[PDB]
């Protein structure tokens, strides 16, 4: 179980429909497919999403990361040697999908060279998660059309609104919308991305006071300091932080600081090596924790649920796995299957995953 | 890899010399042996130490938890459960010892199953660790005659004086007098056992200021809550939290509260997974960590290097590795062998050990 190469190879799929919120838009999934390959012929697999309006990566980037710092210091570990592996990748600063994606393809590789799925060698809490899905902005009818369109099909119950816009009645108004279109049947909370101010923040949830929110997410920009954290102490429900903690010691000082009551965890920042972490430090401290999506594709979203239902904390709450249905194309042989509401890990070894051969090919662009 | 039997053994062996602290005195080794038997003939080990001046638990109450709770409760669920098996033993406050000892039990099965260490399958940072050795209560001379002995034997160059006593002068002049015999070629710590108040603490460290002790361990009671913040605050060095942070919310609560400076962390009383959460929650913080010694026998010793080497935070400091050798005998088939001042992870699957037969027949009780 020796790794003899990693590879990155960007490629790009179309949208069928750009995903839009305040921070940005993704109209392709401009990824980057990473391969750790072992001397026993077992190739393990894993995806890495530039967001520059997030991590600030782009594609060029992590496949030079990648291929000049990450994939030479790693060569020639075994795939039990997670901590070297862990402890080589921290001197490079930053680059978070970057390293992810290495890491779980290396849990990957595991998995299939032991013939377990990630999930159970994590925890092997459960077998499934219920689904959230994200609604982007849109016209307001647009919005809930889409989000009843999506709970008839699928059968998700639970929906994050991207909030954000101005004026606030906007976003307000569509909240409002969903919960008087569905009532008590389905959760409902917001994702501002930093859209709004802090006191544009205060005025908006106010306003949706009655409509039931289990959590507001980023409303305000976490680099608004001292206004954020005053927001944070103003509102019932817990604040989760998402992009403000990246790595364990933002968790760490935004929750102390008090700018954050409640931790988004997302694999593709912190692949499961640092997703560990992140959930023995939230579960450690006391706080609501929530399986992100960091608008993955396919592969992305079998590492999102690998690793969401492999723990008891992050399960108890549905995990955001269906963005990937608005791409025109995945990579996967197998594509994902959501029904009821739920998304199961995949039952083969690793990640249960196998990139499609002719997919690659045709989407790749190097 | 199905969990069908779960048993505890007790079992008693004799010290050569016993060993003396603050809060209480060890003369033999009364364990209870765990062992977890697989459906492919698998049986998976541990042992868990009595301790009733520490957590509280006496032999005959493990071995009842055990077959009375734990066993029923967890028969049947598989070695790659962990979060089950965690969950399900959680309903069941404290008897710290009996949980540790079933889930490294179950760790060790696991590795069997893969041909995997522990050490490895936790993160493999390194093969080994540095000694550190306990020096128990005794005549000033004697125990730096001890020290000598042990030092030249097996190279060991770490030791933790147990202090507590009075007048304090009779444990300063101990530590002033071990590091003239051995100037700057040791490392020294103390460890009190809440056996000072904080204002004798205080008195004796400050008495000690020039040996350059590199931590203070448990020298007042964590429990005189008020006096022991203030003491903590007052000292240079970290102070080590021990009996005091049994679980990763104590840890929580004595670190935010100002009572603990760094972290001990035993595998005897939260075994692998429960190890785990303590070691992120403490790195996360940012908190200093070392592996202590729970007097522990060649199986809790073989279960702390496994740990501690699968980490670089537990791994950069010296690991309290060598008490058992004050024991008449042990169950192994191979004993754990230190030289250098050093003890490698074993290089067997799981926790690479095997019980003689023999020696179980010869020392069990029941
Ligand atoms: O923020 C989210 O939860 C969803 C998405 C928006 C940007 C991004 O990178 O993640
Ligand atoms: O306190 C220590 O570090 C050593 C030992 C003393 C009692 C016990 O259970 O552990
Ligand atoms: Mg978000
Ligand atoms: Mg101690």
């Amino acid at each position: 179980m020796k790794i003899v190469a990693i590879g990155a190879i960007p490629f790009s799929i179309p949208y069928t429909k750009p995903l839009r919120f305040a921070s940005g838009e993704v109209h392709a999934a401009e990824h980057v497919l990473v391969r750790v390959h072992t001397d026993d012929g077992i190739v393990g697999v894993a995806e890495a999403p530039p967001r520059p309006f997030t991590y600030g990566e782009t594609q060029t980037g992590i496949v030079a990361v990648i291929e000049q710092y990450f994939a030479p210091a790693l060569i020639g570990l075994t795939l039990t040697e997670r901590e070297v592996a862990h402890t080589r990748m921290a001197r490079t600063v930053g680059n978070p999908t970057a390293k992810a994606a290495i890491d779980m393809a290396m849990w990957d590789a595991l998995g299939q060279s032991l013939r377990l799925s990630v999930s159970e060698m994590l925890g092997g809490y459960t077998d499934r998660m219920r689904v959230s899905h994200m609604l982007g902005f849109d016209d307001p009818v647009k919005m809930v059309a889409e989000a009843e369109r999506i709970r008839e099909t699928y059968g998700i119950n639970t929906f994050k609104v991207k909030v954000g816009r101005r004026p606030v009645q906007l976003d307000t108004a569509v909240v409002r919308a969903l919960r008087e279109r569905f009532g008590d049947a389905i959760e409902l909370y917001v994702d501002g991305n930093r859209g709004w101010s802090a006191a544009e923040s205060l005025r908006a949830m106010r306003e949706m006071a009655d409509l039931d929110l289990l959590f507001a997410e980023e409303l305000c920009p976490a680099d608004d300091v001292l206004s954020r954290r005053r927001l944070v102490g103003q509102l019932d429900m817990p604040f989760i932080a998402d992009e403000s903690v990246p790595t364990p010691a933002d968790v760490t000082r935004e929750v102390l600081g008090g700018s954050a009551t409640a931790i988004s965890i997302k694999t593709a920042r912190t692949g499961f090596t640092g997703s560990t972490r992140v959930h023995h430090l939230a579960e450690g401290l006391g706080l609501d924790m929530v399986m992100g999506n960091q608008i993955d594709g396919q592969i992305g979203t079998a590492c999102t649920v690998s690793f969401g239902t492999a723990f008891e904390r992050t399960s108890r709450h549905a995990g955001e796995l269906s963005n990937f249905l608005d791409m025109s194309d995945d990579l996967l042989t197998v594509p994902l299957q959501i029904s009821d509401g739920q998304l199961h890990r995949r039952p083969g070894p690793g990640l249960g995953i196998e990139i499609d051969p002719d997919k690659l090919a045709h989407y790749r662009t190097d």
